[PDB]
């Protein structure tokens, strides 16, 4: 059964006028910005910007692969999509 979101976590991410876009849930560093309560730091692959968003914007990676995990022309997607499958953990920093 289904845990919380907890950092390391991979998904698709969300945002409106954007399409379900390859993210993963990101630690917050000691001394670094932290999200609103009930919000997670989401690392988005590809652009590399971070939002922060709940829940209901989150869908996990494995499960919707196949119905998300497709190009897209939008910049940086692709890039995204390549990052979340060969190396979602790396720093991209």
């Amino acid at each position: 059964m289904p845990h919380a979101f907890k950092p390391g976590d991979l998904v698709f991410a969300k945002m409106k006028g954007y399409p379900h876009w390859p993210a993963r849930i990101d630690d917050i560093a000691d001394g670094a910005v932290k999200p609103p309560p009930n919000k997670y730091p989401i690392f988005f692959f590809g652009t590399h910007e971070t939002a922060f968003l709940g829940p209901k914007d989150l869908f996990p990676y494995d499960k919707s692969k196949d119905k998300y995990g497709k190009p897209n022309k939008r910049k940086g997607f692709n890039e995204g999509l390549w990052e979340i499958q060969n190396n979602p953990h790396a720093s991209y920093s």
